[PDB]
């Protein structure tokens, strides 16, 4: 009757090498298998309406079958919503944070990278209660220019790291002949247990991006500038004192390149600063060099090899791990 | 060949509205999204017989990917069984409580109602290790005339509020016409943890319930009335003190319509009131009028409103929240 | 686009009936109904060569949708490999130890059965970070001689029970007219949390298992026997220590019968007894007759008794239980 639904998902075999048992390393050291299992669906309701929706889960596959075997196992995506034939989507649940629609130009990498769109935070990653209206080529007339906007309900949790207040925010791209520019920006209220912490202080977070790629004739090129206030989470691991950094300023670069045969290189520069941190200033949060590989057999069946060339130093006054990390991952998805 | 099964679920958008906080309210306040997924499947095994089992599981959308990842996570239903000609069907597992074929009659609102069918609550809900014998018609000699006996095993588990001792119970219903009328009791023993709570005295458990209902003709009317005796759960948010009411007494009424072309408003009331609580007497449980709809787009899309208008008073001697709660949701099913 | 992908599960309605609890028992008593759920999937990438992955994930139906909801849930595999024409098949991740090559001869029981293949234990049961390499019929030279070897990378975990050292494991066995045998051993580093347990001694734990089978004709009849050293964990009832048996040593007979009619009675032995154990010597740890059977409706239909008649004396110095146990089934999978 006009319904199409896919079960998807991929058992992802994984392997973090690292010094030591790796814990003063970007990745750390060990079995970091895991598998996903998910729906996506839609339904044409009439000839200008469709209706849709998704769900996505962690399983993590290197738990035991003991007192741990949950670590890690999380709904990723849960949404349904209506798309409008020349007016737009809305949709409503746990879905990518706006803002992520800049950040993913640079997440690309075969396995690392996107280190600032981090999860349960604000407009930076996938979230909970958010309600989403976007617009394909500006309701029909204008090819290549689309927008969002995105109202983030407010969800009071027990960890001031996975908590929001109520915000609102939103994004705008241009694609033409291969070219994509685009600029997304939110803010939200932060909850009394936010403001509580030792690190980070403000009544609002707000978090920007812009990109720029070029994404075509087998190369992919791409960047992104952005900072926030009072968003981005951090942990000292001297004091293991917790909150927000004030100010962040984050510079993410990728090139890539899809040989015909399989291979797909990649080549890759992140940097995440954080400033004015209470009893710090200024420090390093990313500072990394990548060098990559994924060889696609075929849609079904890639292996891939990632290398992280960690440049934060030992020094690191919040205790950010210094040493280097290689991934090597084997994947079968449907 | 020979088997049918079919993968099934739905993603449901959902969010609460009530003043505060939802404290002091009938459902809370804030997101409120989850997902369902699930298997059903029936087996031919001869012209006779046949073989069957489901799985249900709920995902709940509105936890964090942190520590509270798994918070309201939990499977629904889990039984396997065979449906023999001219016997009846027998199945064992994780399965819907008998006297919920008396409730299920006016379970039926958009997203509330069906207040008295708890979870892990002997009979009238979704309860652990019941063998479950059904029959059809009086072995296919009464038209419209159905049966059931189901017997619940003990399961000591670490909460009395999740435990039961065992029991039997049972069910009649018979239909002609578009009308319906359904009898259902269970009895069962109380375990030493349910008999060590402050609220509730007794060895034996039991709840009944009796249906009426109407369903033709593009109408839905419906009734339930029951009681209960040491069965239903129950807290004093005054003195943080649990357990059972000593007795309740149950009423619930539905009244729907179906528009053919997709709306189906809906009209409810629904009282329950504790007797003979310690250090209380009476108490309403539950006391409200609902109004609302969904809105059918097809088999797979649907979205709704309910309105809970809240009748208990903020003078209710157990603490139970006297603030009503509008739920919005939009559900994607398959 | 050349690619199988089987979604799979089963709903399994099972209860246990021993004396009491049984907390004196080999099995329990009680509600233990469970589902699973996984896929399996394989690519043909080109004429020679194969993507293979595969999850599955074991559910609970036992326990109630309160907080212990998921109580017992856990991944038992998350895979993915490449398999080359004559070369042999390569995977990573979570599954099946090497030992259990031979293990599986009489692993084979309607519900109990297959006492030594201890999950997280080195080579015996499903585990967390190996890298498995498997031959058929080596390299296509020698019918019915196939052989593998296993790199199982190091977990360390929260708990002795379940974690492991680095270890190498491999297994080769020989198939002619219905006659199979098999010959498999590993070592593994053990870790200092293990080292620091009251029972077990050394810096290295070794699994190793013979097994012959006769499989054919209707008959099924097999035999492992096998040794390990510092590898089978135990806990001690009366001063509640734990760790792992010094040396121990195992026999498991099965002999079954598969009539066309559906039916297939099952007998079996097993004895497993720990030598050198801190406080005590020697002590039986498993010892028993089965006599049960399972009645086969179809491929997706089955029903099940299991009959433990336990050897084990009340006398038993680590307080293993001694009651016997039967288990009662009913089976739908897909
Ligand atoms: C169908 C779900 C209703 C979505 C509304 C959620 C409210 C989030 O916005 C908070 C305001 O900023
Ligand atoms: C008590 C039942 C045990 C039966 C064992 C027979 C196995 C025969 O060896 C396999 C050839
Ligand atoms: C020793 C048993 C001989 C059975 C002869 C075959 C005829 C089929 O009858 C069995 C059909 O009923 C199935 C009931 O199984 C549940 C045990
Ligand atoms: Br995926
Ligand atoms: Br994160
Ligand atoms: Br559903
Ligand atoms: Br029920
Ligand atoms: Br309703
Ligand atoms: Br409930
Ligand atoms: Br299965
Ligand atoms: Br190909
Ligand atoms: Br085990
Ligand atoms: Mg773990
Ligand atoms: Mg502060
Ligand atoms: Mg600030
Ligand atoms: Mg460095
Ligand atoms: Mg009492
Ligand atoms: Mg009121
Ligand atoms: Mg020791
Ligand atoms: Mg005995």
């Amino acid at each position: 009757d006009g319904n199409k639904v896919d079960l998807y998902g991929k058992a992802v075999g994984l392997h973090y090498f690292s010094k030591g048992n790796g814990e003063n390393s970007y990745g750390g050291n060990g079995d970091m298998t895991y598998a996903r299992l998910g729906f996506k669906g839609e339904t044409q309701i009439n000839s200008d309406l469709t209706g849709y929706g998704q769900w996505e889960y962690n399983f993590q596959g290197n738990n035991s079958e003991g007192a741990d075997a949950q670590t890690g196992n999380k709904t990723r995506l849960a949404f349904a919503g209506l798309k409008y034939a020349d007016v737009g989507s809305f949709d409503y649940g746990r879905n990518y944070g706006v803002v992520y629609d800049a950040l993913g130009y640079t997440d690309m990498l075969p396995e690392f990278g996107g280190d600032t769109a981090y999860s349960d935070d604000f407009f930076v990653g996938r979230v909970g209660g958010v309600a989403t209206y976007r617009n394909s080529n500006f309701f029909g007339l204008v090819d290549g220019l689309n927008f969002a906007v995105q109202y983030l309900g407010k969800n009071e949790r027990d960890t001031a790291r996975r908590s929001n207040g109520d915000g609102v925010g939103g994004s705008i791209s241009y694609e033409y002949e291969g070219f994509g520019i685009v600029g997304a920006y939110g803010a939200a209220d932060r909850t009394n247990l936010q403001e509580a912490q030792p690190l980070g202080n403000g009544k609002k977070a707000e978090q920007w991006a812009t990109g720029l790629k070029y994404d075509a004739n087998n190369i992919y090129l791409a960047a992104n500038y952005g900072e926030t206030r009072n968003a981005t989470p951090i942990t000292n691991k001297f004091t293991n004192t917790s909150g927000f950094a004030n100010k962040t300023q984050d510079v993410l670069l990728v090139a890539q390149y899809q040989f015909d045969f399989g291979l797909r290189p990649s080549i890759a520069y992140t940097k995440s600063k954080a400033k004015d941190v209470e009893g710090i200033g200024d420090v390093d949060l990313v500072n990394y060099f990548e060098v990559g590989a994924t060889y696609y057999f075929n849609k079904n069946m890639s292996t891939y090899v990632d290398y992280i060339i960690n440049q934060i130093d030992s020094d690191n006054k919040l205790g950010v791990g210094s040493d280097d990390t290689v991934a090597v991952g084997i994947v079968y998805q449907f």
